[PDB]
């Protein structure tokens, strides 16, 4: 019947049905209001992976936890595929795994995932190589907007509490400036306010961005401690609750992200 596909966190499942279409039952073990970067399986998660028919995940650097779950399934029926293939990646803050922030390297990611289902699923390659071609489509459009709107940015660099966005910039000719010690949630300290107030304003920073949508206590207080707006770079990593009612999915958060970030960029 339909192959038993577990995929890791949004992004790797998104991709994943996108090429597997109909021809599969495609799970999300990470899903909405989980992290992601901190996860890792249950016994019983682990032995839903081992009898799955593929498995697959983004990366070591990411899922750190595959690596050893990999040395198990030789005498398990389930066939892996690492998205990233052998792309190579960029060093961490101990590689950085956030390529999928970058449409051009999304596309990458769809066609290694569709090479490696084609390869483990030959009858079904003709359904493969056609639903991936469709999307690749799509993210095509995506790629374009990204260098219209970006390759003429008058400010290269952007302020973000996760730092999700190096290859983001790096395929678009930005510049990442990660800050730690912010949640969207946090009331920072007098003198935590007075760091990033003094960095605020001696490198004209009109925007910080934030994983989800800042509280309105935090926003506030950027505002009027501080002289910075706030807004909204969402990693991928799992959608909301909210987002997932609303019909969000890769492409749609990945305009809501290159708006957001034109609001800096374009001066
Ligand atoms: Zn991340």
């Amino acid at each position: 019947g339909k192959l038993n596909i577990v995929t890791t966190f949004y992004p790797v499942y998104e991709f994943t049905k996108q090429v597997a279409g109909d021809t599969a039952n495609v799970e999300l073990l990470i899903g909405a209001g989980t992290e992601p970067h901190e996860y890792e399986p249950s016994a019983k998660a682990v032995a839903k992976i081992q009898d799955a028919d593929t498995f697959v995940y983004e990366n070591e650097n990411m899922e750190t936890w595959v690596p050893k779950l990999l040395d198990t399934l030789d005498k398990k029926k389930v066939k892996t595929i690492k998205a990233t293939g052998d792309m190579l990646l960029l060093p961490g803050g101990e590689f950085d795994p956030h390529v999928w922030l970058s449409p051009v390297r999304a596309i990458k990611l769809v066609e290694h995932i569709r090479d490696s289902l084609s390869a483990d699923y030959p009858d079904k390659k003709e359904t493969f190589e056609k639903n991936a071609a469709a999307y690749i489509e799509k993210l095509q459009s995506l790629d374009k907007a990204y260098a219209e709107g970006l390759s003429q940015a008058k400010q290269k660099s952007f302020v973000t509490q996760h730092a999700a966005f190096n290859y983001l910039a790096l395929d678009y000719g930005l510049k990442q400036v990660a800050i730690s010690g912010l949640s969207p949630d946090a009331e920072p300290s007098a003198a935590r306010l007075a760091e990033l107030t003094e960095y605020v304003k001696k490198n004209k920073i009109a925007y910080i961005y934030f994983e989800e949508n800042a509280s309105q206590a935090l926003a506030n207080t950027l505002s009027k401690e501080a002289g910075v707006k706030t807004d909204v770079l969402n990693p991928l990593e799992s959608l909301t609750e909210e987002d997932t009612k609303a019909g969000e999915n890769y492409i749609s958060v990945m305009e809501k992200n290159l708006k957001a970030l034109k609001q800096t960029t374009d001066q």
